[PDB]
């Protein structure tokens, strides 16, 4: 299946993006470009790579192979690597804001010792590279401007997201009257759907010349509902996934978050039960964490997130069947497979 | 002249582009454009806009008056406008990675009870920003696609030379073997001159038709020297400038800085006061800073450094001389007036 047979040829085509990010080779600079190298050794590599695969999986799949020389099957890999970079930037960040410990497997780059709030800086650079690979291999290209915009507008829609996240988590402060549906809903859309899903698809539709605006719109009915339920699952994940899979320490209850867990919480909980999540909710002690865990599995959490899983699977299925033509069903399909597991 | 009477209409502009940007009005990320405009108001407003100016006053002079319609003119406000969120988001940033207390007469937005490292995410949605303006009001025009690419390039530079800022500042650690003259040069041509001088007229001129190599390579050649001595001039405030008119607390000597102050130090100290120098750099205490002040003032420096300015103002002279034409003297006159006064 599409994405472990693309695998392989796009993690190799790594070392050929990173000797190309280092070839401002004015030496003045050269410390500099040693940093950027170990900065992106360290956090573009070590993740499943499923944001990035999707662009060269979509190419394929929505391009005549007639079309599919060398050259641009090399922009295809680069532009992959763009939206890996992206993620990249977003995590560095995310991570310092979070207050994480690991990501993918290993201590967050800010943690490292001799890195710190330097990691701001370097989270910056990674964006900087999407930009300058953009241009060192698409300028000539129809769909240019379209891709950076595209790159613009989805961090833009990203940081709004975080906005939202961050301000509906206040650090030390209660209320759980925050946390509804509707605010979760916005949330995710804004800080994940769009980049995780809508944005690696797109981008290899306007490779494709599938510029229209109403074909946009039709993926993004989808897109935006498959990244809604991949961040409900990462949510569930945050506390009840096994570490060693995920490849990170989850901190949503002790960062007071609005996770769709807390929001499943408070729907199902008696006043006796609210309290308890209210004493217990978004502080750093382990005692209390423990508690909330305890809660929600007294509440059936669990269940009710593999019940969840079960009814977005098949809505999304639904929303394939309208939605998807005039493109080939199985750009979708790929990628319900990577997330419904 | 032309930067006091271009200035009042400049920063009346700003409330046009806080409610343009305000205007995603998608209800549901009402609480994040709310911070968003809390954000733009704190940390774009405050300076002297002498960046953004520049775009202006570049603008009125290589432009010709019957194509100065309302229009262009919004435009031109609007990109100046542009580049003064493009400092506001650096300065975000470098206050957090420097550890700073006070910018532009208040108190750090990150310092600010209740902000915290949430600013990471405030300093990226203020670069978002900057695209976000481009397209709403530039994206029928010629120079859309160069105005974005000088942006990003700008970004990167500037990012590239605060690498090596940081990366020349490690903290907690000595050696001054590090802090020499071409290293210096290095640092602030990327970290200052190319977004602080090249960048606005640059702006201008693309906006003016003016998009040839040579004469943007010329340009360049009196702009990255203006920008050096303005680092310079930074740098010897941050000790020596008063702070009501700085507006900011200096921290170069604590925080381990490659400053032009301790580079001339180097180049003129005994052994004796070398080892002074290293008993006492790079470190929290006021008695230790108070101690290299101290050296700094026994060796002269700030006689060194108007020594330095004037020497520096004769040979930025003898490039616009040079360099300038075809375009007009005062584009680089006013500028320098600004920095040398
Ligand atoms: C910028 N951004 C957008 C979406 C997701 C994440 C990262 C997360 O999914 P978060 O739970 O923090 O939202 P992770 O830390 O769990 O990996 C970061
Ligand atoms: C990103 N960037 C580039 C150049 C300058 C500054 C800001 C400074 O000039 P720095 O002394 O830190 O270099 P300031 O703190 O003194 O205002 C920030
Ligand atoms: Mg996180
Ligand atoms: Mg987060
Ligand atoms: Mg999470
Ligand atoms: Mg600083
Ligand atoms: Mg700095
Ligand atoms: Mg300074």
């Amino acid at each position: 299946d599409v994405y472990a047979q693309e695998k392989q040829d796009f993690v190799q085509h790594f070392s050929q993006i990173v000797r190309v990010l280092t070839e401002d080779e004015h030496p003045e600079i050269g410390d500099a470009i040693a940093r950027l190298k170990e900065v992106l050794e360290y956090n573009a590599i070590g993740g499943k790579y499923n944001r990035g695969l999707t662009v060269v999986v979509a190419f394929r799949e929505l391009v005549e192979p007639r079309k599919q020389d060398a050259d641009s099957l090399q922009r295809a890999w680069t532009v992959g690597w763009c939206v890996e970079l992206l993620q990249a930037f977003f995590l560095v960040a995310d991570d310092i804001m979070d207050s994480s410990l690991t990501r993918r497997g290993q201590i967050c780059w800010y943690q490292k010792p001799g890195v710190g709030l330097d990691a701001i800086n370097d989270a910056n650079l990674l964006e900087a590279c999407i930009y300058r690979l953009l241009k060192l291999y698409c300028r000539e290209q129809p769909y240019y401007l379209n891709l950076i915009e595209l790159f613009l507008q989805s961090s833009y829609q990203t940081e709004i997201g975080q906005t939202l996240d961050l301000l509906t988590a206040p650090q030390g402060n209660v209320d759980l009257v925050r946390f509804t549906e509707k605010r979760y809903k916005s949330i995710v859309k804004y800080k994940t759907a769009f980049y995780s899903f809508y944005l690696p698809i797109a981008a290899a539709m306007y490779m494709a010349g599938i510029d229209g605006e109403k074909e946009h719109a039709n993926a993004k009915k989808i897109l935006l509902e498959m990244g809604e339920f991949f961040q409900i699952q990462d949510d569930y994940l945050d506390l009840f996934g096994d570490p060693s899979v995920t490849g990170k320490i989850g901190t949503d209850i002790q960062d007071n978050k609005c996770s769709w867990l807390v929001v499943q919480c408070l729907q199902r909980a008696t006043p006796e039960q609210y309290q308890i999540l209210k004493e217990n909710y978004g502080q750093k002690e382990a005692e209390k964490v423990a508690r909330v865990k305890a809660l929600y599995e007294e509440l059936d959490l669990p269940a009710v997130f593999l019940q969840y899983e079960e009814d977005s699977y098949s809505h999304i299925m639904a929303l394939i069947e309208q939605y998807a033509a005039p493109l080939p069903p199985a750009v979708f399909l790929g990628l319900a497979r990577k997330i419904y597991k």
